[PDB]
């Protein structure tokens, strides 16, 4: 079934409808399950993917549930390339969503963003999951505009060495903490981190962090000490929550529980 019954999807069950463009692991589509249910039919790249290991990592996936992370229904595994099939997202990826500027948003929008994200996080902290690529190219929006965490956990099986290396042009070096750079030393800390850098990009709607300088520049100095700036859309307190998440000591920074506690406080003041 999907999210119910066996996880192997059949193939024979989907209708392809709309291409979505492509992600880490190639091809994305929309479709529906047995006549109905929209879902996302990821096709897997081959050599993309250590394929038996996620495999095995979906099973603990499927355990997971959280009304701010995109569900996996199942996988389709008789056939070359494998889908993964998921819950359908309308408005797409976070990070070209933010930089539609139609939408006009109102910053009590882009904190509402930013809690759906925290919810997510402060679940997947409670059951000891790591996300390892949180950043706003990796959430989702429905059609509701809801925002939603998804492909946790998925950079462990990347095969492409340009992100696996912290030094490729494609590893997240603009949402890792010097620990992660210096030493690849990963936590929840480390996850942390991210997440402040995802709320800068959703108040500076989509901008590039750190967009001045390279990917080299950037390792270099936020190891020094340089920070992101207020974007102008952040109050000082919103400012602090995110500034919150960069400290120098890993053990200094809140945990997801925390941050969602801050965040939950200005919006209350609303
Ligand atoms: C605007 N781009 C271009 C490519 N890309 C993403 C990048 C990450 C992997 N890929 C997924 C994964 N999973 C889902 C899911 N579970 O839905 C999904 N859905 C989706 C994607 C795009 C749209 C566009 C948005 C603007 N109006 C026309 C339609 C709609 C739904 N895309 C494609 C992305 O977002
Ligand atoms: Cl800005
Ligand atoms: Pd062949």
């Amino acid at each position: 079934g999907l999210g119910y019954g066996s996880w192997e999807i059949d193939p024979k069950d989907l209708t392809f409808l709309k291409e979505l463009g492509t992600g880490q692991f190639g091809v994305v589509k929309y479709g529906k399950w047995r006549g109905q249910y929209d879902v996302a039919i990821k096709m897997i790249k081959e050599g993309s993917m250590s394929e038996d290991e996620f495999i095995e990592e979906a099973k603990v996936m499927m355990n997971l549930s959280h009304e701010k992370l995109v569900q996996l229904y199942g996988v389709c595994t008789k056939q070359r390339p494998i889908f993964i099939i998921t819950e359908y997202m309308a408005n797409g990826c976070l990070l070209n969503y933010l930089r539609e500027m139609r939408h006009r948003f109102q910053t009590q929008q882009l904190l509402e963003m930013c809690k759906d994200v925290c919810e997510a996080m402060e679940y997947l902290e409670s059951k000891q999951f790591l996300h390892r690529d949180l950043a706003a190219r990796n959430c989702l929006v429905n059609d509701q505009g809801v925002v939603k965490v998804s492909d946790f956990g998925l950079s462990r099986y990347v095969l492409d060495d340009e992100y696996t290396s912290s030094v490729g042009s494609k590893f997240p070096v603009r949402w890792s903490p010097p620990e992660v750079l210096m030493y690849s030393k990963f936590s929840s800390k480390s996850d942390i981190w991210a997440f402040g850098v995802l709320m800068w990009e959703i108040y500076s709607l989509g901008k590039m962090p750190y967009e001045r300088f390279t990917n080299s520049e950037t390792a270099e100095h936020i190891a020094q000490g340089l920070r992101l700036y207020r974007p102008h859309l952040a109050s000082e307190k919103v400012y602090t929550i995110m500034y919150s998440c960069w400290h120098e000591k890993a053990d200094e920074r809140p945990t997801f529980k925390i941050l969602l506690s801050n965040i939950l406080d200005v919006m209350d003041e609303e």
